[PDB]
């Protein structure tokens, strides 16, 4: 009998989870360029497949954490990165779901912009995951990705706030107002969830400083 | 002075919490067969008593966890099972609350079906709790309860999605639409919370495999 | 080379976080006495500054926890106190945000009462933080602050329930109903979040009993 090392690849799993997030964000942006129910259902089904894969990967990370004593940085942060990235994926899925069930009129430029900001956050998150092996030597690149996520969330919240303010001043059809309010709310929660990933990363830098 | 063992009965407490959940689910199903405010208030008060008992039990589990060094399986999973079961109970309570404050017209077959699916999930959860002592020897029965919870949640989400889709196509009274949308949303969140219990159990099997 | 002690002041940080919460609650109460958008935006901006400071302090606590092996009481409870106090601050911020974006008519006495109850909870939380150093010797004062938080939340939920019940019976303008429903919902979630702080404190007493 001999010693056989465990190969929990926490970094590759976090990178794969980030890849799913980015793929999901691309699908959401594309979906909003289509207005009919059949096409919206197709995008939702594709996003749901990404959601199932993200959930699988997230649970694999948690299961590897629960059974491995040695981790590259503190286990709470690994757990939290995984859970928060999965929350973004779930927000993207919920947004697609709502578009299908509410069947709003063609999504305005503001909804489309929230989708583009979610994708920009996903790109920043993916680049941040490439820094997990080296932030202890040089935290600057990671730090800057965190600042960018913060800035994107400020822009997203403004887009959302201005849209809702105007929606309530202008839209007299209460049923259409409800539809788009619920979709837009899910989109803004998603952009906020993505910023929380940045917040975990920022504080990871602090803990190891 | 001698050694006196601590008898933290984690399994009995989890089973009692499951019993509260099941009792709550029975009350919710029954409540929907009554349409008048006085009867709905009575059911809500009864469910609220179950919610208080569930919250008590959940906090007892957490308090026993915080003071006991030895646990039958990992403490995070015990904590999470308790918290997630309590979330289902709280969702049932919130659903009953909403029915009282919104005072909708008699609940449709779709709302009633979501209540029946929550109860079916509660039954599966109760049977799963009977497997905590033996899943390490034979995980198959537990595994199968997890699969069933997954399937019930798929059915619940479809019930919800189809109802909302139709609601927005047909209901021209925006105030009635709001009432039932909020109740139905709480019901679908409850069915999803119950599936999360299954997800924790499924991964418990994986961790100990 | 010599030993240099780490001065993580967990109690002072929790007290400062409580101070931010209380300051935020004062601003929310004051804000509701003003009905025009410019004044509401000003209060929201001031509350948002408190939200940023609360979030900073919360993350400082978490970062000190992640790097310090010795804590005055269990780390999970410190983490949870910080996170739950921050959730109240965030609820106050969300409430102010909603008032700005929805632009409702002058807030009724019920909304104003929910703001006064949030402030009363904040006061109780601040007094509770003064008991963290001594609850092990004498838990009675802390216990009583927890009971008060519980009672305030019962009153808040009743205020909310009665307001919504009446709102749905009386308000025929669906767009105005939506505005105030969303604000009131955020206010009641905030009062509930504050009660959760009391629940953590109550169970802290139990764990150390």
């Amino acid at each position: 009998s001999k010693f056989t090392p465990k190969e929990p690849k926490f970094f590759p799993l976090l990178k794969q989870l980030s890849d799913v997030l980015s793929a999901s964000s691309v699908l959401l942006v594309e979906s909003m360029e289509h207005d009919l129910p059949t096409e919206r259902a197709d995008y939702y089904k594709q996003i749901k497949d990404m959601e199932r894969e993200g959930d699988r990967l997230t649970h694999l990370i948690f299961d590897e954490l629960s059974t491995t004593f040695i981790t590259p940085f503190d286990r709470e942060d690994i757990h939290d990165l995984a859970s928060c990235m999965d929350d973004v994926i779930d927000g993207i899925n919920s947004s697609a779901k709502r578009i299908v069930i509410y069947n709003p009129r063609p999504i305005s430029e503001s909804g489309k912009e929230l989708s583009r900001l979610i994708h920009e956050e996903a790109i920043n998150i993916g680049k941040a995951m490439d820094e997990l092996e080296t932030f202890r030597k040089n935290p600057k690149p990671l730090r800057d990705y965190c600042t960018q996520l913060h800035d994107i969330e400020n822009q997203a919240d403004d887009v959302y706030e201005l849209f809702i303010t105007k929606l309530f001043e202008e839209e007299k059809d209460c049923i259409e107002l409800i539809k788009i309010k619920e979709i837009m709310h899910e989109l803004e929660k998603t952009t906020d969830a993505a910023e929380h990933v940045g917040k975990i990363l920022k504080n990871l830098i602090v803990k190891y400083s």
